[PDB]
């Protein structure tokens, strides 16, 4: 598709769609709890839809009526064998978290994904899961999808120290622990998004958090809840950047989740000297309105501890860095290579084809800033963030064109992206 270029101004209010991580979990917790669960303002991107259909395939009734999602919980030991293999689509969150969900399934199921998902390692989740008594295997020693999983009625509690800063592995193990008899202890390597921890408590469950050590007693019974999903910061991130780098711009992003384990981009924007104002803070829902204005930025260093707080924002931040004076280093971000695409190589190639000056490294990239961008053709390779990153970049192309192939990839997390972009070009 042809992307809009040489924008002269961006003004407007935007209510980004729901948080992907929380939406995924709302369905999982909704299915595992006893009673009814209603989810409001859920993200309807393809990844969340894949999660919902997976559970419907497992016998869970999930109705989407008049903008409200209603789930009829099945217990905690209530999922049933699916008629066909479970289609995880492009969702790594779905396959990894659900692998832990099915840890107690007394049947064998197959889980597959698209071309993108099929190249991603599941060993990080199969290894600990097998310690609990779950039988799981994929292709090659890295257990690439498709996977075959057979749970057990005799799940043993898990004692595992994560070797990587992954919230998905932590969450998969927590769902499994909820089904096992005994005390499980999960130790994070670095603090990662704590959405599973928050929601377990919201659905009546219990856990102990002592620093990076998470203790979960099993088995537990949960209760259906009313879940209101906040705007996804990862989605708002595209506009936070666009508002900072485009000329004569001021964007206001309302109802954006502000959980401390997800606000890495805010610290980066500050370090770089961007004009950011945070107002209308809701201390209970952890949401706020974020306002950005055209700014002159300076490069910064992005590493340790901060990575898991902005892991998904690195693609847009790289663009942000291309517009700052000086160098910006991103390291300790080896996890980028294993996402929907190798986001170190693809991001580097995409932006370099547009004005460049990004040097990819083994654990990240080094960007030398203040590049005037120009036209280019970019393929999404099935990664929604590459697409949206390129769209925002295109706005800065003064003269030339930008073709984005496989742009539908964006629908996995932000279907209404272009509608929002269009609403900002006139204001
Ligand atoms: O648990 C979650 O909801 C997520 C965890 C992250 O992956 P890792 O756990 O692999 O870092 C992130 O990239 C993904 O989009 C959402
Ligand atoms: O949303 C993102 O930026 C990365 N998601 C990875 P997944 O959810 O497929 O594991």
């Amino acid at each position: 598709m042809k992307l809009k270029t040489n924008i002269r101004h961006l003004h407007g209010i935007i209510r980004v769609p729901g948080d992907k991580s929380i939406s995924h979990r709302s369905i999982i917790f909704g299915s595992l709890a006893e009673g009814e669960t209603k989810v409001y303002d859920i993200l309807r991107g393809e990844d969340v839809l894949s999660t919902m259909q997976v559970f419907r395939d497992l016998g869970v009734e999930i109705e989407d009526k008049d903008g409200v999602i209603t789930v009829q919980g099945v217990g905690m030991a209530g999922l049933k064998a699916p008629q066909n293999a479970l289609n995880m689509g492009n969702s790594g969150t779905s396959i990894r978290l659900i692998s832990g969900v099915l840890a107690g399934a007394d049947f064998e199921v197959e889980m597959f994904g698209d071309d993108s998902l099929s190249k991603r390692p599941m060993d990080r989740v199969t290894l600990p899961l097998k310690k609990m008594g779950v039988s799981i295997s994929g292709q090659t020693e890295r257990d690439l999808p498709p996977l075959r999983l057979k749970g057990t009625k005799n799940l043993r509690p898990i004692h595992y120290e994560l070797p990587i800063a992954s919230a998905q592995v932590k969450s998969a193990l927590m769902f499994a622990a909820l089904q096992a008899k005994g005390e499980s202890v999960i130790i994070e390597k670095e603090y990662t998004r704590n959405h599973t921890e928050d929601m377990l408590q919201q659905f009546g469950g219990h856990l102990s958090v002592d620093g990076k050590k998470i203790t979960v007693q099993g088995p537990q019974k949960l209760t259906g809840q009313k879940v209101v999903v906040p705007g996804d910061i990862s989605s708002a991130a595209f506009w936070l950047v666009a508002g900072l780098i485009a000329p004569n711009s001021r964007l206001v992003l309302q109802n954006v989740g502000i959980n401390e384990t997800r606000t890495g981009i805010i610290d980066v924007i500050r370090a770089m000297g961007g004009k950011l104002e945070i107002t209308e803070i809701d201390p209970v829902a952890k949401s706020a309105t974020l306002i950005v204005e055209s700014s002159d930025l300076k490069g910064t260093e992005i590493c340790g501890a901060l990575i898991p707080r902005l892991i998904d924002e690195l693609p847009i931040i790289a663009l942000l860095a291309t517009q700052a004076q000086g160098v910006t280093v991103i390291k300790d971000a080896e996890e980028l290579k294993v996402k929907e695409t190798d986001r170190i190589q693809v991001v580097a190639d995409a932006l370099n084809s547009m004005g460049a000056d990004i040097t990819p490294t083994a654990d990240g990239m080094i960007i030398k800033g203040k590049s005037a961008l120009h036209g280019a053709r970019v393929n999404t390779f099935g990664d929604h963030r590459i697409g949206m990153m390129t769209a925002i970049a295109a706005l800065l192309v003064a003269d030339g064109e930008v073709e984005l192939d496989r742009a539908e990839a964006i629908n996995t997390s932000y279907p209404s992206f272009f509608d929002d972009l269009e609403s900002l070009i006139h204001g």
